[PDB]
């Protein structure tokens, strides 16, 4: 969607994963959906700058609404869980730098039940413009056929565009022509900001896994429409939680920046490890994911229980990733031919090789003709950035 | 098998899932299976204090031996990686205060394909007793029928009670059995200290999952004869490496507590993580498992993406295990009945429960009719020990 939006994949946070639809605000008011949740969050995203970093969208998702529409038709926030209204709510976080983001729905319904917005996308853009919202994330639960989907996204596309308000546009569209037909990802392109492929995700690594494993066995059709304006978003970073280990978080994070994937936290910033914080705000990687270029990244290699990943990035550097599948063992060694790697570009004939994942170091220079090898632990990655002498 | 060994679940460590089968000491020497690396795990554990934790056994996984048998007729270990035979190994070993294990198998070779033991129990008993090893893990792999089987480890388990050291017994036995009929693992109590039931294990949560659903559903054969002398070995602690998450290892040191399981680990002593270091010799929770009474815990309660384990300690104390299945959202709650738990028994009149994990907390008192409310982590586990008294 070229609304002069996500020139670089957006980052964010999602509530989500960490949170689901929890509304039991008697006997679990902290992890329970409200503006004081949210009124938390964004407080600090700019306390142990989020914002900083590069996270500037607070997006709520699912169960932020109320039942059913007012007299008049529009839609509205749960009077209990969200008393001052989003306009109120987007106004403090605006207040402090950021930008609101809300979930909305094609259907009948949302996948929470709540009101959906069929034959309201117009009025619901208008709200929501005029709410001062600055994201809208799509979801496609109930609907009868692909007739009624596909045209309630370019619906709602235009609608929004319209508003006049600046909005980035989150479509869920592709995740659910599957499987049915493959979608028309060119056309779609020209419809949302990015949009969903795979699955949901768990705390999990079984469930980073195939996701990678599916985009994988997949880019074919989608690495190739991703750049700026429209990206395909495989899910939140999990990182935070507690599903994923050290070697697997960083995995999660590494490939995801080799993705050109839209950075969209859901964890609970208030106990959130500094571990994890800080891989969460490396500015090295951050900087990779947010590379101004918007080439996707893809995997080169398998084999081996072993998987090689690189983007290319601006002024002849690319990024690689190196992720070891093997479950079980120690740390394993893979080592390769620098040459057939960067396409054969990078590297020829003079790369400067700096691991920046797990530990930021400095590899020396590497010929056209060098081999580069390194160990990496199971479920584990290992994240690089070669440059070319030029 | 009663031979006053293992009269407490036994502790130790197997390089099995950290280093496998490594042998390219040209390329990858760390991990390589050398003299060289046991001689350094042995310094560590007294060390940082593994020793002072309860860990006392250094065992040798497959591939510890040389090709085939020498002149006489014994085994022997690799020449190149194992320079000083064994015997040596073991004397450092000793020294350390530490005792040394061994691999062997019952087949015509080992799962590695190495020299078997078969028509050879007796020579190779006497050879180990020799050389001074303190633990046998006798695997099973490569061998006819059950007959062969059953008898290789019943006939091992007498030659090594003939050499006359005192020998720890660990079999692999049950795990083979099945596809065929369930063991007698009555019949298997009389002849190990300690016995595989389930596959082998990898560095992920998957495995450990895996490992519990089975066993859970199968207490009805297990869970009863352990006691002092024999146990059910689910496998290795992973803890330490890399494919498990915080709430996850808690879980499976806090479940091999309730599961009075050998405590073996497989990690490298060397660049292991502090916060994983405390945990596995958490004194509190090595308590329950090392608990003298030797009565293995169970799995109480189902549903709902919600598990609650328990085992029953020495003098009226009970220890419970809260694990939470949810592979997403966030850490939920699960409240209970405090009566109902220790059998009615614990918390009859008062309860004194303590979180033991995942933070050693001090919760108050509990009476018989007081309910329990405690917010567990996805994939974690909350182990409490309950004291009872009258406060
Ligand atoms: C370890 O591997 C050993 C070798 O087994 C494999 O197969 C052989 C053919 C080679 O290719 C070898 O390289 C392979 O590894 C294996 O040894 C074998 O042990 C079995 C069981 O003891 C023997 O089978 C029996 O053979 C007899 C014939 O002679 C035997 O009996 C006499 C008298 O007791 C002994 O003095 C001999 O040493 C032999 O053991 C058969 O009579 C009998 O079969 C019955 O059914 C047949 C077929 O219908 C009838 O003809 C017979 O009358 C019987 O009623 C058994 O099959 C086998 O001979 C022996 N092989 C060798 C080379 O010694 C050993 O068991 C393996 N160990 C484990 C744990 O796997
Ligand atoms: C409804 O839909 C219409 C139709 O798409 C939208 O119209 C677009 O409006 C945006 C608003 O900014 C226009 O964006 C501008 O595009 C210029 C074209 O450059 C592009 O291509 C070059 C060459 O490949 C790239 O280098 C560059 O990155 C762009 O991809 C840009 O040059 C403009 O520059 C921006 O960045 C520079 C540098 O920092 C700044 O100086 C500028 O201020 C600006 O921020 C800018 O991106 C776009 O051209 C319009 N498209 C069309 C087809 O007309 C409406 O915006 C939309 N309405 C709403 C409310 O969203
Ligand atoms: C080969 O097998 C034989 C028989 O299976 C085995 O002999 C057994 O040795 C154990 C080891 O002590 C005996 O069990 C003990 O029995 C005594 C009284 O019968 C108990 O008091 C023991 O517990 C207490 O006493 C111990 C001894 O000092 C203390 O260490 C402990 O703290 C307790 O206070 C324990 O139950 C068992 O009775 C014999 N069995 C027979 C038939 O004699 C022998 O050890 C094996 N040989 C080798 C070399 O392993
Ligand atoms: C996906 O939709 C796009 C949008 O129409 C298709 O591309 C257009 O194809 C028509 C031919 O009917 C051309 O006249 C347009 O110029 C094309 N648009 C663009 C932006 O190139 C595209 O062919 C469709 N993909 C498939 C597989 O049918
Ligand atoms: C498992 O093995 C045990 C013993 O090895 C069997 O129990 C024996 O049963 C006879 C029957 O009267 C008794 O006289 C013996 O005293 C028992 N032995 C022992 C050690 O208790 C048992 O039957 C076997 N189980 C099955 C299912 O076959
Ligand atoms: C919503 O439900 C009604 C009631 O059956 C149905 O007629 C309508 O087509 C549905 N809308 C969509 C988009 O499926």
């Amino acid at each position: 969607l070229d609304n002069g939006l996500a020139r670089t994949p957006t980052m964010g946070w999602l509530h989500w994963e960490r949170f689901m639809c929890n509304l039991d605000c008697q006997e679990e008011p902290d992890s329970c959906i409200s503006e004081k949740l949210f009124m938390e969050m964004a407080e600090l995203m700019v306390s142990e700058g989020w914002k900083d970093a590069g996270y500037e969208y607070l997006c709520i998702d699912d169960c932020w609404m109320a039942p059913q529409r007012d007299s008049e038709g529009r839609l509205q926030a749960d009077p209990q869980r969200f008393p001052h209204g989003i306009r109120q709510l987007a106004n403090y976080v605006h207040s402090k730098g950021l930008k609101l983001g809300i979930y909305a729905d094609v259907g009948n319904k949302t996948c929470a039940g709540f009101p959906g917005s069929f034959g309201y996308y117009d009025i619901d853009a208008q709200t929501f413009a005029d709410w001062g919202v600055d994201l809208l994330k799509f979801d496609g639960c109930y609907c009868d056929s692909l007739e009624n989907l596909a045209d309630g996204y370019k619906h709602m596309s235009l609608a929004l565009n319209r508003t006049g308000r600046s909005i980035v546009y989150s479509c869920e569209w592709p995740l659910y022509m599957w499987p049915f037909q493959k979608p028309n990802y060119t056309e779609i392109r020209q419809y949302c900001n990015h949009w969903r492929n795979f699955a949901d995700i768990d705390d999990s690594w079984k469930s980073i896994k195939s996701i990678l494993d599916w985009t994988s066995f997949n880019q074919e059709r989608i690495v190739d429409v991703a750049g700026p304006g429209g990206w395909n978003d495989p899910d939140m970073l999990v990182i935070g939680n507690f599903g994923l280990s050290w070697n697997q978080q960083v995995t999660q994070m590494a490939l995801w920046a080799i993705m050109a994937a839209p950075l969209f936290m859901s964890n609970d910033l208030r106990h959130i490890s500094p571990q994890a914080k800080a891989l969460l705000q490396d500015k090295d990687v951050i900087a990779i994911n947010q590379d101004p270029l918007g080439k996707q990244g893809y995997q080169l290699r398998q084999g081996d229980n072993f998987e090689v990943w690189e983007r290319p990035l601006s002024g002849l550097a690319w990024a690689v990733a190196m992720i070891n599948r093997q479950e079980i063992g120690g740390p394993r060694s893979y080592t390769i031919a620098v040459a057939s790697l960067g396409k054969g570009v990078a590297c020829n004939p003079a790369c400067f090789i700096t691991q920046l994942l797990p530990v930021k170091r400095k590899l020396g220079f590497y010929e056209w003709t060098s081999r580069l090898r390194s160990h990496i632990n199971p479920t584990g990655t290992v994240l690089l950035q070669l440059e070319n002498t030029m």
